[PDB]
């Protein structure tokens, strides 16, 4: 039960973080494979059943838990507003990647474009996820083999046709950076009372990537009762995903690309019962 | 049905929650060996000769549910005042590696789900009123099966059914049985429902969709009165076609996503 | 005519409902011979030689009705204050399996109704004022029968009719008779009407349309006065071209949808 | 020029109506006049230099309106406070059967007027201040006969006229003489004008335009002051390029539409 | 650093006007042999082999100016506070030209493909240099090493080679936008983790022939006050103005393509503010 806002000196605090994209090649530090950090490997229809995608072809949600100043009818940190920005947008004007497919003979490269997916979330606990897939017959790498967490992971059995729709048993929590595939998991609207999430998709193969950036834009995190996400155990949960389109390679091969996201969250102290 | 004052008291407000799975043509996930295409149509392909005889698996239909509300009884009725609604599984559409997906060019990714979209929802205190109108009146719809204009008139369609025929009316009272291409919301009725919809045409038109748990639709009309649930029944209807799945052969199927609803209702005195 | 106060009394507000079927070129559903193409044009093609001599079936025209209002009679006039309007049958445009539909690629679905859109509606207390302007003044329109610039001028068009010629004026007083490609609302007149319209060109441009029974248009001008119905007549006009039907041969016909109106009117004193 | 109080009295408001026909290159209908409201064929040579013809240089429309004379160090001036403006003849663009139109494909309709759009209007109490900037400084425009950067400089352009050169300035004082591709509004001046404009580039980009007689633009600045009409002259300027006419041969010509204005003015004391 | 009251009395408000010409790669109009390409890049092309070694002329960069403000002046001082700006991309109308002699025709005998494709638009008003964050499409790109202070890239500020982490957010890859036409747009974006004393506003549009859609109007004002009602405060009596306005490609007959940019105009209103 939520009570009055705490009045006093150090009642407001400001938290900063950035999250690097987890597109498939999720580390910049690996000796050899890390050239493709912020990218997938080449995305291709197999041409025969079943699909058996590799983890490098499975862009995943970014998530971080931020520890907040210790507080203790108790006081909890309440997230009230956030400034967030996708970073490195200007990098996408580059149309002279050495192995870029040209728009036509002697032309510039096809710029990063096509499929976009953009979401962020701010919550006082992990984001609630609902599982739904394009094709239930997809064989995702097993979690026990080092793969991501998918619907088969949570069910403890194979997906059935119902997982192409909304199966209420196909649920999870976003508690692991770079391990929950975007194509498997979306925000669960039946839950997430203590989170605020905002997202969009854009399909098409060469659809223009259209993005804005400004340090003047603020998202208010209060619900219709004037209450923001309340941070359980002094943890603020921050999640996102920013697919910005394909890198088109000379051969015809295509890899998805992501960008990092920055957050500045304002929190206040709130009495709870 | 004269509307009196809003009821005051302890248990005067309730919230109703549900989800509706899409009824694209393959409507059940529980079938021997046809359910692999659940949430899809079969292949949509102009025959090249008349007449068109579309199969039921090629007719996306409206989803509908009647939610039973806590029994109440000048009487009290539940009044829907607002709704949070969301299209679920939007993220599933970043998949450009379906095993049998047509590629955008040699060695490239699959053409993503794109093209024709159609998105509507309705919240009402009775079944949504429907108006019949078809692209081609000479279309031979299967008999009962889906309910079409021929079904309701008990005679064949004539050219007037390419426009607005006042006799071509139905009530959306059955899940997965009223084809989208045949029926639309009747704006001449639906006093006790609220509906919101759009269409997008084109073959590879980008599917552009938003999702947020911060967005609320107010269901009150200009007199501050929401839909009043007759017989303690709330009717929820929707359709969400999100584009085509492009197969290697060149064939194409339409695809749909489920929709979630959270409706807030209050008690209302009525005479 | 001087506008006085709004009339007060029990029966001073009234509501008017109607629908207008589209007049695309084949304008009747009742012709045993040709009505299959009702709500469509015939095939649209450049002749390849001069001059263009378009047939009436290829000239979409404005829809119009005069609604008779209750007789009131310094006297009282009906004042249109708001309107709920909706394009009907939007959902029909998801059909991508018309038997003679041009496939998007080999073995694919049909090219959806798409391309050129033109959408307008008007509410007035007298016929809409029309201004004539054409793409090509050398066009030989069928004699009256559609009413064109030649009809009103009593002589051949000249180059000036490719721009604004103040002599090229008409009243929208007949359903299905004034070609959209010749006539547009006249902004220099129409003080007793409200009109709202748009165009979309391109050949395969997505048709993007919305429908809701919650959207109202306010018809009051900046002085709080709506159209006043001369002789107790309410004039409702519209046009809704929704794109091309792409046929297997390559041929293309423009298509239209009907429109619904619910207009609220109040009594007003005038001198 | 010190602005005092608004004049109050019986006859202190006036309305100015006018229309401006487009000046796309063929600027008169009273001759060649078949192509009035169009350019000639726009076509990169493939070799240098470009020496465009005047018929290929769409220009700004302008009119000075003589206002009722009003009149001391302190006198009355007309102040433009608002305007209704509308692009006329938008409906004419539904024509996809110009006799010489390039087809979208074999047997199909003509490619609709579409592609490059440029739309701007301006209301001022003096001529619109113009800034010169060209795509290519090596372009050799015709001598006076349109007014260009060379005309005002009295010498040939240099590379800097591809950017902002502060010497490349002019006033929009003559209808049909200032090329759009050479001149844009000068944001460093124009204190006594309001202007509003947009561009859209591309070859077949949909032309998307709206029209309504219910839309007003307020001309008051941040201090509640509209343009003040020096010597009782109101200056009205525009351009409305609506896309290409696509010809069978592959040749392409730009097309313009006229614009209507209704300007409301009030009397204002000035020192 | 503590903001007190707005100053009152005559002449507390001043206005600053300027324009910034674009720096697309060919940055001067005064070099007789190459200045024909002023406001354009050279031809943009994927090399076909590793590594990319891009030339300066192919690196559109930010425009920046530092405007000197009137002197005003102790613990309590007056500073200029930028409160609003009218800004406009100039020469938008020039883009209707589809008959450039070497313009690629849209189809046989047709008009030229108009300037279109990749747009990038941003402007900033600040009381100090804009803070930059470095991030590149490909970390293996070998940007030019020069001796004349430009182009400045990630390697320049690190004093060592980029690693894979420079395809993401590397907190060490930071700089200040302190020199006109020297900081490449494809390397640097505004740093949202700083810039407390600047306001910035920007967008991108990708695709190759995507319509260039721009507006212009002298009635458009951008308010520069933060949520506390405080605009950028000009330290050293210096107002920093930055922008970039890439408006698309020039499609040449050969198939070759160059990016093009337009200048930007600014009218900034400032007021005197007491500070501690
Ligand atoms: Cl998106
Ligand atoms: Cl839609
Ligand atoms: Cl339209
Ligand atoms: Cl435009
Ligand atoms: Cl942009």
């Amino acid at each position: 039960e939520v009570l009055s806002v705490v009045t006093g000196e150090d009642s407001i605090t400001q938290i900063e973080l950035y999250l690097n994209p987890r597109m498939g090649v999720n580390s910049p530090d690996l000796p050899t494979t890390s050239n493709w950090y912020t990218y997938t490997y080449d995305l291709q229809p197999k041409g025969s059943s079943p699909d058996q995608p590799i983890k490098e072809n499975l862009p995943a949600y970014s998530v971080a838990r931020v520890s907040l100043p210790m507080l203790n009818t108790l006081q909890m940190w309440e997230a009230i507003s956030v400034k967030t920005e996708v970073v490195g947008i200007s990098s996408l004007i580059n149309v002279h990647y050495w192995d870029m497919k040209r728009v036509h003979d002697y032309g510039a490269g096809i710029p990063v474009s096509g499929v976009n997916y953009h979401m962020f979330a701010i919550g006082g606990e992990p984001l609630d996820l609902q599982g739904l897939v394009l094709d239930y017959q997809t064989q995702y790498p097993k979690t026990t083999n080092g793969g991501p967490i998918t619907i088969e992971t949570v069910l403890g059995r194979k997906m059935t046709p119902k997982n192409q729709g909304l199966d209420p048993q196909a649920k999870a929590k976003l508690d692991k950076d770079g391990n929950y595939p975007i194509e498997v998991w979306c925000p669960d609207p039946s839950k997430n009372e203590n989170s605020r999430y905002y997202g969009s998709i854009q399909t098409g193969s060469q659809t223009p990537t259209v993005l804005q950036f400004s340090n003047t834009l603020t998202t208010v995190l209060l619900d219709e009762n004037g209450v923001g996400p309340l941070c359980k155990g002094d943890g603020l949960f921050i999640s996102c995903a920013d697919i910005v389109g394909f890198l088109f390679k000379t051969s015809g091969k295509m890899a998805l690309h992501g960008l990092p996201r920055y957050f500045n969250v304002t929190l206040r102290k709130r009495w709870v019962k």
